[PDB]
């Protein structure tokens, strides 16, 4: 056993917060915003060996990333921006920061109780976005 073993599974979007205002703060533009904010995404983690997958499946996008902690790697997300990530365990806190012309964002993702919290910030403004396994 290890690492991440309470993340690995497959889960699915119950609620979300804010999450129109951090995409503002991140600079997407309206109708990626209008569509990107209605998607229920899945989220599946798994590990093999070092690798961590995470990939997102939604209406919109569906999106992966395999990573090892510690590793930059480059990532194009989900509204296009093209940026350089890297992904810690930080006292059982998976930690992703994003970083692109300049500006950087965070993405923590944590267990707690029977879901999985996401929490999303771009200078002063957070989005936290609640999953449960599905
Ligand atoms: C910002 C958006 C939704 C316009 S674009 C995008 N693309 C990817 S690939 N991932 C994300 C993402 C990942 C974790 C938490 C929140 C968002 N967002």
């Amino acid at each position: 056993s290890h690492m991440c073993d309470a993340f690995v599974g497959t889960w699915k979007l119950v609620s979300s917060e804010n999450f129109d205002d951090y995409m503002k703060e991140v600079g997407v533009g309206f109708a990626t915003r209008k569509v990107a904010g209605m998607a229920k995404p899945n989220m599946i983690i798994s590990v093999n060996g070092d690798v961590i997958t995470i990939k997102s499946e939604s209406t919109f996008k569906n999106t992966e990333i395999s990573f090892i902690l510690g590793q930059e790697f480059d990532e194009v997300t989900a509204d296009d921006r093209k940026v350089k990530s890297t992904i810690t365990l930080d006292g059982g806190v998976l930690v992703h920061v994003q970083k692109w012309d300049g500006k950087s964002t965070t993405i923590k993702r944590k267990r707690e109780d029977d879901k999985l919290v996401v929490e999303c910030v771009m200078k002063g403004v957070t989005s936290t976005r609640v999953y449960e396994r599905a």
